[PDB]
């Protein structure tokens, strides 16, 4: 199977006719409802999770994994990594590894940088630690439309960027309107198109055995 680069920004799925719906900054109190919706549609998603959220909601981390979704790293503290030293960037990653090792029994090989901010130093750390670096090719901007009257604008951006060939989509399951309204709109549209709605690792051709590794 494919070799997938480490320490190099990945924006787009490679498996034809796939789409990866992804959710950042959780788990949150809305994540369980989103998991219910994903199971109704029989799809898989990817969750790039944070430190305090994972420590507060370990049972949601376990439920994400048991229902076949992928857990990726979003750093512990959500710091813009180019504002940090090499050692500090390492610590942002390994501190979340301690949390995830204890909650889900392994650690991710996929990460998403806060705000998509990268520089050479950040990419060097991710290469050295063995992380695939994922940003996005669809960005819902749902954080800025988190109200019933605004959330349709995130769907319009989603559809337009999907039509432009985007296939790796950023939303936040910390936002109520993303879970209660936008996710169903995205899932209906991807179902209508007959897309394979799957994890980031799967949409890159990576077997699930490679989305995680044992403790360092
Ligand atoms: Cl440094
Ligand atoms: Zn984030």
């Amino acid at each position: 199977s494919r070799d997938i680069p480490f320490g190099q920004v990945i924006t787009t799925c490679t498996t034809p006719n796939t789409v990866a719906l992804t959710f950042d900054d959780g788990p949150s109190s809305y994540t369980p409802q989103l998991l219910d919706l994903l199971s109704e549609y029989k799809v898989r998603a990817t969750f790039f999770v944070l430190g305090e959220a994972s420590q507060s909601n370990p049972q949601i981390i376990q439920r994400i994994r048991q229902e076949g979704h992928q857990v990726g790293s979003h750093t512990y503290d959500h710091t813009s990594l180019p504002t940090l030293s090499y050692d500090q960037i390492v610590q942002e990653m390994t501190s979340l590894e301690s949390v995830l090792q204890s909650t889900m029994g392994d650690i991710p090989t996929y990460m998403r940088p806060p705000y998509f901010d990268v520089n050479d130093l950040t990419l060097q750390v991710m290469s050295d630690l063995g992380y695939h670096v994922v940003t996005a090719s669809i960005d819902t901007k749902d954080y800025n439309h988190n109200s019933p009257d605004l959330i349709s604008q995130s769907y319009d951006k989603f559809v337009t960027e999907l039509n432009n060939g985007g296939n790796l989509c950023l939303a936040h399951d910390t936002k109520e309107q993303t879970v209660v309204t936008l996710a169903k709109m995205m899932l209906d549209e991807t179902k209508s198109r007959g897309l394979t709605v799957t994890t980031v690792g799967d949409c890159l051709g990576d077997p699930e055995a490679s989305w995680y590794r044992s403790s360092r």
